[PDB]
């Protein structure tokens, strides 16, 4: 068919679920890929079955051969590790698993470049903002061709935490999360809205306290962190976000979204890439959007950069 | 079943759109209501047939009698004229119609009173800020369930129009028109937004000039004037505003939505309706939102309530 | 954009429909072309304000000039009378309009195949499996990419009744009429099922008598001529029709749809076309179904096509 | 709200797909609930971010409190265990386990018949026949209003198969497995269609073939197996077919599909619950529905009733 063919690179927790929305929305053909032998086919299988509740026509197929990613639209990496072997739930983070997830982003690239350098992409493996950029180096692919999942997310919750306490439906509330994805991410308070209104007229009608707003910050920085000391593990909404961008694209819906995308001398900054909001359609990137921050606001974004650039060094 | 019971008073060109969305949505059981004898009984049958393609099971019926209200959870109200007989297209307004339209909503909120007084009830008959307080005087309703269309209808427009000219997703424009649904409409340059950013940042990086802006304003207030010129009618955007309406009453979504409702101090105004952002549930009107306005902006809307007043005293 | 251009031939009753429901569904950009002048313009930026509603990102736009057929994927061809000028409402049906009719579909094929000779069509003027093939002999496109509706509609008609007698879902009635549209189509009592299961048996248990069923038959062919009658037309069924038939081309469904199509020794038949399951994805016609017919079905199925073959000869 | 509240008795792999697409469909407000300390509130909150990215507005919460059953209007039961501990993955079946999930239903019910009386039940926990005619009898729900999975999810791969074998849109064929889940299931060859056309016409046209069709039925008896000895679980079709029970069941689609019920004279059983097509509504189970089998089919629904009754004794 000319029915697109996505290629998820990856097929853990966020495979598994990012593979299902597809099918729900039938998007186009899925290919679940991974290094453990056997275990891609029966995810694939079970997901197959949903076509016929879905009234959708997606196929879906394991594998465990680079070769599959011939003919990709777009390629969806999550392809590396979620945790360092040896490190407790309390401590969290990221620096030992550094040069190693470098080396499967150089092998995933070399093998995009050979099969399908027409193809669009979406990288998640963390460090996200240091990994994306590494694949774009080693793959070869156009600039508004290669993006990273990070604002959507972070966002997601912020948003969801501040409706819920307004009482208002979740879509509603509109805000951003730059610079990086992890733990110097800007939660800018001065871009906050809600039903398009800005957030400190809420705050003037005491709705929402400015320390409310303080402690639902703190909230959204340490979100993942919070579901890790609940006994679970981030992956539903990861997925709901990953497959958001990748619809804006297969649609050309042209969606304003928070993504890591290489900075050209927005907000001071070349030669790396960072959170910022793009628009995503049939020609990739169309629109790269530079937020016209204050003093303050730079200080923190430049934070964020010095923290990819200090993991990149030693990637 | 407990499906909802909507009932569209008024089977004409709106009513018409309103019962094919219900069915593509599968929102509940749609009865068309018309003086008119036979028509509603055919546009319901053909209407009917769409089930099947739409994977649905909504009952649609014609109905030529008052009591067929009875049990109604969700009532529209489009009945009445659209145009004045004898004035023409270049000259379309509101002045006679005015004793008519009223007689008209009397008599439909005498029925809703007997019928169905605990109904959540949307009124569309032109003009609308005045109609939809006559029929809340004379249906016996609560204050929390009777809304006019008007916002969610001229913004569509404005954000419509802006989201060409940018280039992005049209739901991705967010902007605010208050006051009066007509020619007074209050067009606030200051709340509109851009994937959450204020358009002023646009507007500084030349992506769209403030001139342009003023000539889509003048496009948004006469666009039912632009649709009569070109030998058509607007009733297919109309529609799907009441619809989105109706859907957040329906399965409570709380959205944030700009309607016409009774003031109770807000802007300065007690004892009228007008049109202000409002947050629509299962308990209806859930909260209604007083913007911040300054005081050039409140001297618009003060024009736009005097208006309302004026053709109220002749209805 | 890659997305799919849309031309709708023809911007009257059922057009305006068709431009609404691919909104709904963001299936593609929309042209609303006619000879009406300005008329498609109006309807167009009406229902072009509906993406906010729906958050899509389709444009409509109106289209007096051939030419704009240019890049079309997809041809859906309305244009032409729908009553006779001079016979009343109680004697509709088909005979002087058809040279006038064939005028039509003559002019159009000519701009298909100068403009557009590598879209998918689906023609819809009446008499149907007349007009289609004349488009198809004047156009030149290949016989895979040319259909008409017929049987989506009106077993819509059969399914939806037999559901309203039995209290189920009205998909899941499965129902065949073939051969042509219009008072000679053959409705096949032994093809249908309820939850795939034979209504012969819902027959044996009393649920629903031989004698109901044939009052239904007659209600199904009549439907056209019942909803004239209440003082409406039938456009709103005939729209979400040929949106599902159009729908399984563009996102390659592969669903089995009752169409007009060229008989190539099917049911005895050549040179032709009349209704029969197709299959309908992403290469048009991608299988034709020949139905295991008994003698006496048989003899129906020739009395439809020699009723086609009488008025071609008239065209 | 009066939106419905579901809750689901088991947060495991097959509760947290169910969570997700309740969600993405805006069902209903939904409870996790668990044994598990803590992880139920660690899936619920990574599930609730997803309501921004799919325009939802439903709460997840978690729970480790029987008593947050009051109120349910749907209650979904996978709690208890997925394999026996100290059996290989070659051997997977049902026999140890048996008297340990007797008391797990036995727990929940006395919970429900406390709390949630007028609830609609969907047991899910294996061997299912068996665990849904427990749970009916400690909770004291009505016959309408309790249901076990199985053939939705059956007939879901049986169709699928055969769909990728003739290349068209799965949810055009349709098929019936009945009597019990598990290895003595029924697959009835002759109330196969596609497109609504008796199988057998594309046999007699060599299509597919009888021997292709054996190795079909094996396979989907086989295929729970086949996934487990590929590395993986099945749990994304199981959680599909449920949400499509749940859906029929909350927004009165009426829906026919195979479920496990309580027979009272069908198949020539009585006192037992077995696998059959009903329709799901408004009012629950709404109508059973009794395939008129011949003595071939009857002998093997007799021997799938026969090990729900051996397993039953030993429970
Ligand atoms: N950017 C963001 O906003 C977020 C990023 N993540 C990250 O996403 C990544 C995936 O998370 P989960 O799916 O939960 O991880 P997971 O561990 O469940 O799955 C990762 C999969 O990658 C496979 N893999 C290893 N090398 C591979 C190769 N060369 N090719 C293909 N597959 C390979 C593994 O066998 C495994 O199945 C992690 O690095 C995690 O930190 C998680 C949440 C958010
Ligand atoms: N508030 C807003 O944003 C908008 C309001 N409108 C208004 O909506 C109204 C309807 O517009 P269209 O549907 O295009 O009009 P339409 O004329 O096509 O339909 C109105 C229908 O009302 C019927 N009617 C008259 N008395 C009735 C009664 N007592 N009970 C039931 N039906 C009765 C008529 O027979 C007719 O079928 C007009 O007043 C128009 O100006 C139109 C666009 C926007
Ligand atoms: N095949 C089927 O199952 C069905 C077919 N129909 C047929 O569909 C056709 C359309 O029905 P409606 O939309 O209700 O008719 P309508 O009369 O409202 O619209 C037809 C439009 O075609 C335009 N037209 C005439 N010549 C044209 C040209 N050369 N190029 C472009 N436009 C041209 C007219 O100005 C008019 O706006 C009729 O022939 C009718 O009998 C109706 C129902 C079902
Ligand atoms: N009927 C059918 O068509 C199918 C049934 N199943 C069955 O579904 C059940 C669940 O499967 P999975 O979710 O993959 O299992 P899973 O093991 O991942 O989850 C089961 C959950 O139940 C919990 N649990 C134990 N006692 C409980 C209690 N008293 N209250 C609440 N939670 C309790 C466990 O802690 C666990 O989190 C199994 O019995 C399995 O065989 C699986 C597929 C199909």
């Amino acid at each position: 068919a000319p029915k697109a063919k996505i290629v998820l690179v990856g097929s853990g927790m966020i495979g598994g679920v990012m593979a299902t929305l597809i099918v729900q929305k039938n998007l186009g053909d899925v290919v679940l890929f991974d290094i453990v032998k056997n275990m891609p086919h029966g995810k694939a299988l079970d997901t197959s079955h949903t076509n016929v509740m879905a009234y959708s026509n997606c196929k879906v197929s394991g594998s465990n051969t680079y070769d599959d990613l011939a003919g990709a639209d777009v390629v969806i990496v999550t392809a590396g590790f979620t945790k360092a072997p040896g490190k407790s739930d309390k401590e969290w983070n990221r620096d030992d698993l550094l040069p190693l997830n470098n080396k499967i982003m150089i092998e995933i690239g070399g093998h995009i470049k050979k099969n399908c350098p027409n193809a669009f992409i979406i990288v998640v493996t963390n460090p996200v903002d240091v990994m994306v950029q590494l694949l774009h180096q080693h793959s070869g692919v156009p600039k508004n061709k290669i993006i990273g999942l990070g604002g959507v997310l972070d966002t997601s919750r912020l948003k969801y935490y501040i409706s819920q306490k307004l009482n208002v439906c979740p879509r509603d509330v509109n805000a951003h999360i730059v610079g990086a994805h992890g733990n110097k991410m800007v939660l800018l308070k001065r871009y906050i809205t809600v039903g398009g209104i800005p957030l400190q007229e809420f705050i003037n009608n005491k709705l929402i306290s400015d320390a409310e707003l303080e402690a639902i910050f703190d909230r959204t920085v340490n979100t993942a962190l919070e579901i890790v000391n609940l006994h679970a593990s981030p992956y539903v909404a990861p997925a709901a976000a990953i497959i958001e961008m990748a619809e804006s694209y297969l649609k050309d819906l042209k969606k304003v979204l928070i993504c890591s995308t290489l900075l050209e001398g927005q907000y001071g900054h070349s030669d790396i890439f960072g959170g910022t909001p793009v628009v995503l359609g049939a020609n990739g990137v169309e629109q790269v959007i530079e937020l016209q921050l204050n003093s303050e606001e730079k200080a923190k974004f430049d934070e964020a950069i010095a923290e990819t650039k200090r993991m990149k060094a030693l990637a």
